[PDB]
């Protein structure tokens, strides 16, 4: 249902949490989601993977103590996921990434 950039960027800063679309990666494991089989749509339709922490290894997202940044797929509809990801922090600065986390750029 809420799966854009700007769409799910405006509901995270307002709302401060996911549309209910989303389902974290072991929330879908646990529905039967097999990566490799490319079928979250079959075993969770409508949903889209989001929530999970993200760790910023490689430090390029702006980081501070207390601050953790996540992340949600953006535009999934089904088949295997994409490359578009939404990163949000706890402070809700939003940033975009649609290179599988390569670049970011902010948003909001």
């Amino acid at each position: 249902v809420i799966n854009t950039f700007d769409g799910v960027a405006d509901y995270l800063q307002t709302y401060h949490k996911l549309p209910d679309n989303y389902i974290t990666k072991s929330e879908a494991q646990a529905l039967g989601w097999v990566a490799s089989k490319g079928n979250l749509a079959d075993v969770a339709p409508g949903k889209s993977i989001g929530g999970d922490i993200f760790s910023n290894r490689e430090g390029k997202l702006p980081g501070k103590s207390g601050r953790t940044w996540r992340e949600a797929d953006i535009n999934y509809t089904s088949g295997f996921r994409n490359s578009d990801r939404i990163l949000y922090s706890s402070d809700w600065l939003i940033y975009k990434t649609t290179d599988h986390y390569q670049t970011f750029t902010k948003i909001r």
